[PDB]
C-alpha cells in the first residue's frame, strides 16, 4: 500500500519523509532505532501528515506498491552494504534502490553491478540541502538506471527545491555519475566558504570593520551580484550574539575544522586525473592547517603577529567594493576549475553530462545554491560545447572588468600579511590558463639534463635528446 | 661467483653496474633484451672493468655467492611482480631481494610479507642520482629488512655519493619506508623546479634579462647560498644555444610536461593524510596545466596579456637581490612542508625516521642536492624533536629577515600579471601556519548552520548546536 520506502531516521531522513508524505505519497519507513522511528510518526500526526513506521526492514517491503522503491539514507560504511544485501533477499526484477548518502562513486559501481546480478535496478543519488532543504524542498542529483529514474521521477519532482516551476532534479547520466556530482558540488561548496572567509579576515583586518558592519556589508551583497545561501548566512552569523558571553557568537567558535569526507575526494581525483583545482587545494589547506592548533600557537610566538597599521595615504575609498568584485571574479575562477574537472571526467566515463542541467537543478535546494548559478546554467544554453567557463562572452567581459579588482586585493593582502591562499590561487590560476608559453620548457630542459628524459621541440617533430 | 646481482640494464642500471664493479666488486647482470647486456659488457671492458653477463635470470642466481643478492631496476609494473615470483623459485632462507625502482609504497609492503613466507628478507630501497650519479655515486634510501640493510652495506657505501667522507646512504627503518622517502623526494624535487621556473619569468619578463643575463645570474647565485645542483644546471641549460637555429635551446623546447608518476604521489598521500602542502600543488597545477597547450593557446587568445611595460615609478635597484632572498625563503617553507610530512607519516607507521640522516644523504647524490641541506641536517642535530623546519633557531632569523624580499616579489609579479603559484602558495602556507587564530570559526559556524555539525568553544567543553 505504500508509494515509496526510506531508511535511516536521522533528522535528514525524518524531514524528507514528512516532505514525501508533505505530496500526497504513501511513505513507508525503517530505522534500526525504533524511537527514532516513532519521533518521525509523532510530527507526522502533529503536521497532519501520514506516515507508516515498521520495526524491520522486511516487514516495510511488504507495503510497497510493485515496483518496489527505496531510498537508503544509512551512514557510509560496511552498514550500508548489509542493508543492501539484505534487501536483495526480498526484492525482484524491476524493483529499485536508491542511496543518498554521500557515497565515493566507485563504491556505488560495485553495487550497482551486484544488483544488476539480481535484476534489481539502482540509482546512486545525491541530495544537497541540508536538514532545511530535506523538509521543504532540496536539489536531487540521481544517477544510474534510466528505468529507475523514471518510476521516482514524479517523487523526486515535487520534493525538490522549485526555482521558477522547474523542480530542481535531473537524470544526471548512467552508472554512478550522481556521486561524483554531488562531490563536486561539495567541492565548490569549500571553495565558495574559503573564499567568504578570506573576505571576512581583509575587511576585519585592513577595513577595521567590526562584526555589525561586517554583517551589514554581506546582506548588501546578498542583494547584488553575490547572492547566495551562503553569503546570506555569514550575514546572519556574524549579527548572532552570544547568550552566555557579550561577545559575539563565531567571534566564540574553535577553529579546527578538519576537511572531512566528500572534501577529500574531490582533491583525490584532481590529483590523479591531472585536472588542477588549485582554490580547492588552498580551501583544503586552509581546513588542514586549522587542525594544528596547538603548533599553530607555538609558531605564532615565535614570529610576532602584531596589528596592521595601514599607510594614512593608501587608498582605500573603493576597497569594499573591489573585494566584492575580487569575490565575483575568485567565484567565476572557482567555478571554471569544477566544471572543467566534471567535463574531462564525463568523458572519460561516456558519462554524457548536460552541464545545462547540472547548473539548473544547483540554482535551488542546494547549499552553494545563488544566482549566479543561473548565470552559469545560461552560459551552457547559449553554447554546450562551451570548454572552460570564462570564455563565456558575458563571463569574458565580466573578468576583463573585474581582474584589477581582484589584482588590488591581492595585492593588499600580500602587503599587510594577511592570509589568502584562494584569492592568490585563483588569480595565479587565471594567469596560467591564459598563458600560451609557460617555464615548463626549462622544466622539460632540466629533467633532460639530468635524467635523459626527451623534450619536443616547436618548429619540427620528433624526441630529442641533448648532450649538455 | 658473483658478490651481487642486478636486473635491468637501462643506462641508470648500466651505469650502476659498472659503479659497483669500480669499488672492487664481483657484479653479474641480466635484462630481458639481451643486447643491452652485451653492451654493458662492452662498456666495461673499454672501461678496464669486469661485469658479467648473463642470457638468463636463471644462470644469474646460480653464481651468487650466498647469501644471494639482487637488485631489480625494472620500469613499474606487473614486471616487478613477475621477477620477485620468478626470483623466489630459486632463492632459499636468507637470500635477499633488493628493489631499487620507484614504487608505491603499498606494492612494496605487499611483497615483504610475499617475501617473508619463504624467508627471504626484502628491501625496497630508492635510489637518485640521474645516470651521472648512478655511475659516479648516488643517494641511497634503503628501507626493510634490517639484516638485509647489513649485507650489502659496503656495497651502497661504497658506491654513494660521497660528501666528505660520509656516504650518502642510511638505515631508513622498516617495510616500505624508504620508497616514502624517495616519493617525498621527488615531491621537494617539483617544487624547487617549479620555484626556479618562477624565478625565470620574474627575471625575464620584468627585469628584461636575456638568457645570458640569466645564466650569469645563476651562477652567482650557485656560487652563494642557493649552492645546489638544480641552479647549477638551469644556468647551464640557459646558456645552451641550439645547433638548428640561431636562437637559445631552451626557447625552442616545447612547454608541455605533465605530471607523471610518483609526482602525483605525494600529493595524493598528502591530500589524504590531511597535511596541507601548497607549494607542492602549485607545482603539480603548473604541470598538469602545461598539457592544455590547445586550450591556453585559445585563453589567450580572448584574454591577450599584450603590454608588459614597467612602470618607470618602480624601486627595482634592489629587486634581484630580493629575488634570491625570495627564493631561498620559499625552500625553507617547501622544505618545512615536505619534512612534516615525512614526520607524521613516520608516527602514523612507526617507522621512527631520522630526519637529520635523511637530510645528511641528500646532500650529494640526489636531484635536489644542496648545501641548504646541510644546514637542515644540523638543524635536527641541534633538537631531535623539531616539528617543524623553520622554528630552528637560525631559520627562524632567516624568515624574519628575507620574507620582506618574499613580499616584494609577490607583489611585483601581481600587479605585472606574471603567474608564480609557487611563490604565492609559500608565503600563504607561512602566514597561515604562524597564525594562532585563524578564519575557520566562521567555516565551523557555517557548517552548524546548514547541517548542523555542531562546533566548539573558545571557553568550554563540549559539543554545541545552535539556532541560528
Amino acid at each position: 500500500m505504500c508509494d515509496i520506502g526510506l531508511i535511516g531516521l536521522a533528522v535528514m531522513g525524518q524531514n524528507l519523509s514528512l516532505n514525501i508524505s508533505s505530496k500526497g505519497f504513501k511513505i513507508g519507513v525503517y530505522n534500526r532505532t525504533y524511537e527514532r522511528t516513532e519521533e518521525t510518526m509523532k510530527r507526522a500526526k502533529e503536521e497532519n501528515l501520514v506516515v507508516y513506521g515498521y520495526k524491520t526492514v522486511e516487514e516495510l517491503i511488504n507495503n510497497l506498491k510493485k515496483p518496489r522503491k527505496v531510498i537508503l539514507l544509512i551512514k557510509a560504511g560496511p552498514a550500508v552494504d548489509e542493508n543492501i544485501s539484505n534487501i536483495l533477499k526480498h526484492f525482484e526484477k524491476g524493483d529499485i534502490i536508491i542511496d543518498g548518502g554521500n557515497e565515493w562513486y566507485i563504491n556505488s559501481e560495485r553495487r550497482i553491478k551486484l544488483c544488476k546480478e539480481k535484476d534489481v535496478e539502482y540509482l546512486a543519488m545525491g541530495v544537497s540541502g541540508g536538514e532545511a532543504g530535506a523538509r521543504y524542498g532540496c536539489s536531487f542529483m540521481p544517477g544510474g538506471s534510466k528505468y529507475a529514474y523514471d518510476c521516482v521521477k514524479e517523487i523526486l519532482e515535487k520534493c525538490s527545491a522549485q526555482v521558477g516551476n522547474s523542480p530542481c532534479v535531473t537524470y544526471i547520466g548512467p552508472g554512478s555519475s550522481g556521486n561524483y556530482v554531488k562531490m563536486v558540488h561539495n567541492g565548490i561548496e569549500y571553495g565558495d566558504m574559503q573564499l567568504i572567509s578570506e573576505s571576512y579576515v581583509i575587511m576585519k583586518h585592513i577595513l577595521k570593520y567590526d562584526n555589525q558592519k561586517l554583517s551589514e556589508v554581506f546582506n548588501k551583497w546578498n542583494e547584488g551580484i553575490l547572492n547566495s545561501y551562503l553569503i546570506e548566512i555569514t550575514a546572519n552569523i556574524l549579527a548572532k550574539k552570544d547568550d552566555l558571553t557579550n561577545n559575539y557568537l563565531v567571534d566564540m567558535i574553535l577553529d579546527i575544522a578538519g576537511a572531512k569526507g566528500t572534501g577529500k575526494w574531490t582533491m583525490l581525483e584532481a590529483t590523479e586525473r591531472g585536472i588542477p583545482c588549485p582554490t580547492m587545494c588552498a580551501a583544503l589547506d586552509a581546513r588542514n592547517i586549522s587542525v594544528f592548533k596547538e603548533l599553530r600557537t607555538k609558531a605564532e610566538s615565535n614570529f610576532n603577529k602584531d596589528n596592521i597599521l595601514i599607510d594614512p595615504n593608501e587608498d582605500l575609498n573603493d576597497f569594499e567594493n573591489d573585494l566584492l568584485n575580487a569575490l565575483y571574479c575568485c567565484k567565476i575562477i572557482s567555478y571554471t576549475q569544477g566544471l572543467f574537472l566534471l567535463k574531462q571526467v564525463s568523458e572519460e566515463m561516456n558519462w554524457k553530462l548536460n552541464l545545462g542541467e547540472i547548473a539548473r537543478i544547483w540554482r535551488g535546494g542546494c547549499i552553494i545554491r545563488a544566482v549566479f548559478l543561473d548565470r552559469i546554467a545560461n552560459a551552457y544554453k547559449n553554447n554546450e560545447k562551451l570548454e572552460l567557463l570564462f570564455l563565456d562572452n558575458e563571463f569574458s567581459d565580466d573578468i576583463k572588468n573585474k581582474l584589477p579588482s581582484l589584482r588590488k586585493i591581492v595585492l593588499m593582502a600580500t602587503k599587510y600579511s594577511i592570509p589568502i591562499p584562494a584569492f592568490s590561487a585563483s588569480l595565479a590560476y587565471f594567469q596560467m590558463v591564459t598563458s600560451q608559453n609557460l617555464p615548463l620548457n626549462l622544466v622539460q630542459a632540466q629533467r633532460d639534463y639530468f635524467g635523459s628524459h626527451t623534450y619536443r621541440r616547436t618548429d619540427r617533430e620528433g624526441n630529442y635528446h641533448t648532450l649538455w
